[PDB]
């Protein structure tokens, strides 16, 4: 079973699939993939729909002609299939102009062509039916502590986001804005490191209503970080517009395995918070099929992606649908979680001899959480031995 | 030389040089000090003031006769030293009962108590002249996916936080909150885990202006951040209320060393940071004597913290004095990083054709920004080999 | 299912489910277990027997009269339940004076009672049975770099295992040694860090063949490194003499959580791989119920790592039993890495043209290992999906 | 001053300063070099000698005729210069055959090319005058659990090294081989992972006296590993043959900064080990300028590699010489560290009351271990603030 189909919203980014396995220490393993190709094999696995960089469907440098040609040969392509298009992206880390970063480069004028550069593609974006326009600023950073004032740096940040929402505004594009965060790799410290740090950054923009964020499994990963945990942050905040699903062990380089890979408990969990917080955006992968695989081996991989979601799906819904589940969230008291604090306000607590001078402090210690049955709960059903 | 004096406004807290030495896998190598002994052994070594959980002054379960016979003992030895209580917290973690949270424990009368006891603190603190009270949510977290709710966590701890507020507004407290985060241990993840993560969640809160961070130095590096970094964010923010300063080598458990051992660079860099943005607050060291020493050694220790942060103070102050550094840091372009991309707008950033349609993408590309040979003079500046 | 006997070999240290609680940052949360409840409530649950500190059976400083009791104690119910004890240890760490180290201690006298605290513990060891004396040097290291000669402390761990060998081979005891490493935690660096560490030490010990390893789950993943690699290079040497089973959540403080919990696919890789090459040692679980728990999770928790392992034992025989998977296998050439590269001897590969002059790099380069393919259907295996 | 001479042993690999900046994320950012204008631009910096693979010294698929040419013109350079080629090492890893590794590729023509282009560059190598020969296994690993058997793998990375050493041997050349462990990237777990596992594996080979290692300061602390204590394992053990100096903040990507960058105080404890020992091979400089550098760039960052060394060296002479620094080192018995536990013999210790039933454990246990003062005169040392 667990056959994907578009109503499950799975996308991928041209730039997954279409890795061609160049490394910091390898040359390409495979030959580019034609993006009309990629659209044509992820509609044929059951994929919702695709994404791109600007220079992951147009070559950089391309004339306005080129540009033409290369944008309306994927138009057809999705015409064709019904493939949809919901998110987009600007690549501001290949090229070297870019070395020391796109809204942040200290150099002012690369800034500029920074923005040039974003704009041009939300209006392609907007034209394909994308509704998130996403940021990774793999480039804003350092790797010495004098070579960035981080404090000015945050102000061209907010200076380029700012414009950014200026122009969508000016133009009524109905478009939002994910700030992708990233710990490091390839700068040795990245700026807005974690969900937290990007979280905080958007309530300081003139319109924060237009931003959230696009966190990435694996590299909040890559900080030691607890996923869910920062997904529930996320919906908590209401700013969980889009999300990267992939494989990470542990603290290394950025390994963007196949979703389910990596820290597959962590994926069950997420999993979980997902289907019962009802998020309803793209299911995106953002992987690289590992360049020891050929072409049949890419489609594997891309296909183990929708595979690995669906099950745990399953698994995270049986798990809640299981009424000795449901009695042992009672037990370890996760419904008094839910109450309030104190409803019945400050000088109702004040006031309350059983919240202070007689309370039972020992009685209250010694009640078991009786946490490790849930786990062994949980461990029963994403391993399907519940029998 | 480098002779601390109250000036400097180094401050420690009672369990830091009070530390006996009990680990996860050793009993105490110290006896406990009586927390007069440390307000008149810190006054000597040249610190500021101190500071304290509720706990370390206090004995647990106390009646109210014995409290104020510790308090008062207490206040006569500050009044005897001119020692300053500049910052108070409270203990909601050693207790058993606060096994599962302190705010958000999963048990609604759990929280209800942490509550009042940090409520009854804060009276005391405000008592003694303190201006900022830190909480740092040790217990709050879990170490299986289904033990907490984190949405729900994450409303019972707004629900805490805006009735601290609106206690402290109540009485006309002049009195404000830092958050500490701290990403693991002793819970397996610990909820707000770093600086990013509880500077938005300020943001939800009732009364944002009430509260700040408490960033800690090893904290931040438990998660393998840049902490420099982070505390350019919170100062621009304008949210750095308080600092804990220590040091840690890596991602491992926490190790409190005194400040300057763990990471040199990021000291140095962080004391820059703080000296050039005018911070203000106290200097305060949240560290623990290795259980190898002996009380000569808790004193070399502390007295160790105050001598690096004055080091470094000087090599900082030396490296931007330095007209080669100032050169060097032009060179870099640092000054053109506070100059704003587009004070001209976005209709004349669109309509300007040399930032995109004719920008030399391949002039820019070339410059090269010169960051190693100004590292170079900070590494020098810093081992004072500028000779 | 998955019911535990004691034909599967589960063994568990006194010191895991007797773990009362105490953390860095807190109290006890349980009372102390008798050892002979342990013994008799372990029996119960399926175990094969139990292992033990000197310290854990002997409270420190007992009377040669209180020793014999608490020992008799204890025989008489591994006598009653047919419970074994195939390993036991020295507690060279708890006690303040052994704060710098035991065997590598600076001071001198310590590193003799160090061994005369050992050699007692020996003899105990193997009245009682024991096959195999584990040595953990968990305050064997330093906190700062002028503290400890590494060489000259590599001298002191050298003498003082060779002097055990000498006293079991003079006594004519059939016992050997196994050295559990772990990179850090309780001293800022440990000595001997990875199991890597380990197996090199030993082969420069005068008689190698009474030493192999204990290696740890958690242990080696605190550094990041894969686990069941480092088994296979244990195995490839012959020295997995005993192995510590429990989880860990990546790179922080050392969690030992119930086996199974952590990385779980590491748990599965590390289970296929010690019943595929016939580990035919104890199953140990070095585990800490979690503090939030009372008596009856502490069971659940026991439970839960005998369970853990049966279901993921079913899982890797289902996997490698699957003859799709042996296709995959021989489509990725498993079976090629068994051949040896040149049996035809060093001069008939020089003379191979077919092996570099004539070798056809690039058809080669061109295939695909079909990793990801073979890895998907380990995932289904796992997750009991093949259907 | 620190003026680097030749008689400082100063080398650096042809591929270091030529790094043209092509990371995972991004295109080169500066041009290739010619290797003989290196040699000239070294010699010119004080370095004492160059490395190199043999593909950065003969492009990838050069005919018998281009090789010589490019040979004839780089010995022509060294000539010139006076400059030494102390060691050399095989590219097994860009080249897309090598995608599954060289020796222990799962393709077993694979693994015979590997070897028969190894035992081509030893030729070379040694004409050059050459004395290690270091090998990398960058793409010995696996990303995911089945791809590879651990076991059959090690038996044939020792078939492969186990052929080397009876090629040089049969060869009569006087050249050692040095094995240089690297835990993660570009694979997800790379074979022999630490200085500790390249250790061990030594000890099996046949002829283990014509192996050692070339440790990497940043790879072990890619491990979070203590570099100078692996350092002194591998001294303690005779092995250290070469060694990689570089820079590295903390546990993710291979940053490969300049020498005396990320971890300072690990760069001080290294060079005080290595002088103190009296290491006499290479300093061996294996960095990356940073890819936002020119080529001014370029060699500020390499002189900065030497300059910190000779800087460290000062610092660390300095600490040793000092009297204070002696009293301190008695203060804290690392004098007693270097007498024999029991030079007296196990019979003597046994019989020994005093290291036992009359050891007073108490009194040793108070005694302080004066650590941190130690520790704050080797920051006072580093820092050039004794004063
Ligand atoms: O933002 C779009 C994508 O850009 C790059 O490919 C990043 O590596 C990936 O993390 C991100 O999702
Ligand atoms: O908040 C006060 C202090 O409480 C505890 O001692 C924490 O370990 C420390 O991190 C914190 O600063
Ligand atoms: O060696 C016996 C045991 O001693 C301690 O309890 C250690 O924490 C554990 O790692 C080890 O297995
Ligand atoms: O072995 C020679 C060198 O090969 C590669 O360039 C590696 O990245 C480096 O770690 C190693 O020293
Ligand atoms: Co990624
Ligand atoms: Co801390
Ligand atoms: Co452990
Ligand atoms: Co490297
Ligand atoms: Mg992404
Ligand atoms: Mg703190
Ligand atoms: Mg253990
Ligand atoms: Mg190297």
């Amino acid at each position: 079973n667990y056959q994907p189909t578009p109503e499950d919203r799975f996308t991928f980014g041209l730039w997954t699939v279409g890795w061609q396995g160049r490394d910091p220490f390898g040359d390409a393993t495979r030959r580019a993939l034609d993006p009309v190709e990629s659209v044509r094999r992820l509609a044929e696995l059951g994929a919702h729909g695709v994404t791109f960089h600007d220079d992951d469907l147009i070559p950089f440098g391309s004339s306005d002609s080129e540009r033409e040609e290369h944008v309306k040969r994927f138009r057809q392509a999705l015409d064709d299939t019904g493939m949809k298009v919901p998110m987009a992206t600007t690549n501001l880390f290949t090229h070297p102009v870019f070395k020391d970063g796109g809204f942040t480069a200290n150099d002012r004028d690369v800034r500029r062509y920074a923005l040039r550069k974003t704009i041009r593609n939300i209006d392609l974006a907007v034209e394909l039916g994308a509704e998130t326009y996403v940021a990774w600023g793999g480039r804003e950073g350092a790797e010495s502590g004098g070579a960035k004032d981080v404090r000015d740096a945050l102000d061209r940040m907010k200076e380029a986001f700012d414009l950014l929402g200026e122009y969508v505004t000016s133009q009524g594009y109905d478009i939002r804005f994910a700030i992708e965060p990233k710990p490091n790799e390839p700068r040795g410290d990245i700026l807005l490191p974690t969900v937290g740090h990007a979280l905080a950054f958007i309530e300081r923009l003139e319109r924060p209503e237009l931003y959230g964020v696009n966190p990435e499994v694996g590299h909040e990963q890559m900080a030691g970080l607890n996923f869910p945990h920062g997904i529930a942050q996320a919906l908590w905040a209401g700013k969980l517009f889009h999300i990267d699903l992939n494989g990470q062990n542990g603290i290394k380089y950025d390994q963007d395995l196949r979703f389910g890979a990596g820290d597959l408990r962590a994926a069950f969990w997420l999993v979980d918070l997902l289907e019962s917080a009802g998020y309803s955006g793209p299911r995106h992968f953002d992987f690289k099929p590992p360049r020891t695989e050929d072409f049949d081996g890419v489609w594997a991989s891309a296909a183990g992606c929708m595979r690995n979601y669906l099950i745990l799906k399953e698994r995270a819904a049986a798990f809640r649908a299981d009424p000795e589940v449901q009695e042992a969230l009672r037990a370890s008291r996760l419904d008094e979680l839910a109450r309030p604090t104190a409803a019945d306000g400050l000088q109702a607590l004040l006031d309350d001899r059983s919240a202070f001078e007689e309370f039972d402090v020992d009685a209250a210690a010694a009640r078991g959480m009786a946490f490790e049955r849930l786990d062994q709960l949980a461990m029963d059903h994403l391993l399907g031995a519940r029998g």
